[PDB]
């Protein structure tokens, strides 16, 4: 965890967390983190360029103390190395929204039922350039 | 309570950190904190509507593993209560450079001499809405 850490978040659901920042020239994999803390995670957004046997591929997850739930995988990946890029998430009850640059849209359901979003962090190829809260 | 809380920055010499929100339709007093972690602060600055016996007042110090140093004061005082504002802030080895809305800047002293800002959190009758670097 090398990457921008922000506590005290508090997005609430319906709005927006917008973040824009530089893929990386060599870029392999990057993360955004959501959730209460750094253990408890209602989104691990993670497109993998190339890692953990992965190629191209967007894997989301949770967390639960630490324990990592079960993966969701999506196939359109709107990224490229060394270029800006920029991703929105909102939530409600049910589920988190992506999305995507590409104009694509997804959901990761909320699985710890999180009503409130007090914690995000940047990893791996990706450098925030940019965090806005509508 | 404490409103936002980011960490690992990596703020270096020259690059710009922009911070936009809203202040409380009754702000009494603001604070963006800027250094290493929390008890260590490059910048501590403090717009003051009415806090502390200061009135329509900027308040600006450092703190060194937890002790205040000596205050700066600035005159002008481009803030309303109610409304969105923006700030802007950079630093080299000898100051850290406040850019103002009303397009004043002033400086203050890098009596820590950092190299790089780290830290950053805002608190008091001021919501953070955009985070930006540079
Ligand atoms: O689930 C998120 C974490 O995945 C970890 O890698 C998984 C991998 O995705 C899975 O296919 C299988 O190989 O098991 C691995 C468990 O380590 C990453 O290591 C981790 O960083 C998260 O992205
Ligand atoms: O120096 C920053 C801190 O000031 C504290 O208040 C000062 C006040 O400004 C000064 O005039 C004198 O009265 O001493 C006070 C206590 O040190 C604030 O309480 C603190 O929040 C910082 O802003």
């Amino acid at each position: 965890a090398c990457g921008l850490v922000a506590s005290n978040l508090n997005l609430k659901p319906g709005e927006c967390l917008k973040v824009r920042g530089e893929l990386a020239p060599d870029a392999k994999s990057f993360v955004l983190n959501l959730g209460k803390d750094s253990n408890n995670l209602c989104l691990h957004f993670n497109p993998r360029f190339n890692a953990h046997g992965d190629a191209n591929t967007i894997v989301c997850n949770s967390k639960d103390d630490g324990t990592w739930g079960t993966e969701q995988r999506e196939t359109a990946f709107p990224f490229q190395p060394g270029s800006i890029t920029e991703v929105c998430i909102t939530f409600d009850q049910a589920d988190l929204t992506i999305k995507l640059p590409d104009g694509h849209e997804f959901k990761f359901p909320n699985r710890l039922n999180m009503e409130a979003i007090n914690y995000m962090a940047a990893d791996g190829d990706f450098k925030v350039k940019c965090v806005a809260f509508e």
